[PDB]
């Protein structure tokens, strides 16, 4: 259940890390690109698997705080992850030399990350702790789990709770913890969400005091 | 030939290399203090088996300034490590759960107290390399750039006799640690204390290099 990451990708965390300390809020923006992906994902299978969306009818992307417990969600019901992918996506890599070399050289790098598709390692720019819950149609719920020096993986003692889809949830650094805060969530899926063609939701308040899920895009 | 560290010393790493930020010198001490205890291990072991200096029969620390390829040596001639040593010793961390709470709750004195100051080469190193010899295997050589590590045979054959060479490659701007009087100088600090004798290749005035005895 507990795994080293791949050499190349420790390496690509201090990259990614060193060069984005200046812009830590790109993570939103790759987060959500990453939720976009698996979302089309799901859509292309559907085109010639017919059971493909039994498992939820939905394709949305839903972003959640929780102060109390220092937590940002952020969840989507694209294709998810097995067991195998979790670990083999999220510990290992596969034109990979160029990519660490032209970080390494520039070191903007954020349209390099985007371009090469591994955004979701800035996640570490503002989190202690990582975890991601996935359920694929091919297999049960499970979980990853990391603080970037290692990482576990473990059948979710929930069950499937998700349907089909992905939970990315941070346990955010003490100073990014400006991110609990619902205006700023707001403004930057706002302006990360423009091209993005899933609608994207975010748990909010309105006036009593009603939470419940307001659209962005 | 390829190895992860464990969990454990990954985290100890970014603790060390975040809180000796400001006093990055201290590296040195620590190489020195490791070197000094592998030979009291070499010496120890010495009362007891009357061919454990057989390899080589001095009690020494060297330290070498390669200006030209940006490298810091620092030899010594003690028990060595065997290549599944290498590994563990360096590879895996012994009390470890509470001293990495006590890091995170000065580090200079713990680091040393616990005797994991080999990670410090680090906060002056993009690579580290560990060549060792001992009585019980053939030479073999650990390298390291943190992100993992490998052990190797070293193709060169024994030519430690007995012992343990730390190679550094310097930062670009730990580059101040290749000039003899800077060398120099920290070796004496770290070394009035150190019960073998530390020697460092200097050069003195023609010019000629050879061993300056340095405490
Ligand atoms: C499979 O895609 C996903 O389910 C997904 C998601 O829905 C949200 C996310 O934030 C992320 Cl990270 C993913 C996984 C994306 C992916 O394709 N995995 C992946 C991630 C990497 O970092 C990577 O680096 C080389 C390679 C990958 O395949
Ligand atoms: C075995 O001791 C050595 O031969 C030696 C040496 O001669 C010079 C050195 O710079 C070092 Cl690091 C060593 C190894 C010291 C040791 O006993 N191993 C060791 C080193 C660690 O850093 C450590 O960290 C948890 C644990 C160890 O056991």
């Amino acid at each position: 259940e507990k795994f080293a990451f791949q050499a190349e990708v420790n390496r690509m965390m201090k990259l990614i890390i060193n060069s984005l300390y200046k812009n830590k809020e790109i993570f939103l923006r790759e987060l959500i690109s990453n939720a976009s992906d698996a979302l089309d994902k799901i859509r292309l299978i559907s085109l010639t698997d017919e059971n493909a969306l039994a498992g939820n009818e939905e394709l949305t992307v839903k972003i959640k705080c929780d102060k109390e417990k220092n937590l940002l969600h952020v969840t989507d019901t694209g294709v998810g992850m097995t067991r195998e992918e979790l670990v083999k996506n999220l510990g290992t890599i596969a034109g990979t030399s160029e990519f660490l070399n032209k970080m390494t050289e520039a070191q903007s790098t954020s349209e390099l990350i985007g371009q090469f598709g591994v955004g979701f390692y800035s996640a570490f720019l503002v989190a202690d702790k990582v975890i991601v819950t996935s359920k694929h149609n091919n297999d049960t719920q499970h979980i990853w789990e990391s603080d970037s020096n290692e990482f576990s993986v473990i059948a979710d003692p929930r069950g499937n709770t998700l349907g089909r889809g992905t939970t990315i949830t941070l346990v955010l650094k003490e100073e990014a913890s400006d991110y609990l805060e619902l205006d700023t969530i707001k403004n930057l899926v706002k302006k990360y969400s423009q091209f993005i063609n899933f609608p994207i939701y975010v748990w909010s308040s309105k006036t009593k005091t009603v939470w419940d899920w307001e659209l962005m895009n």
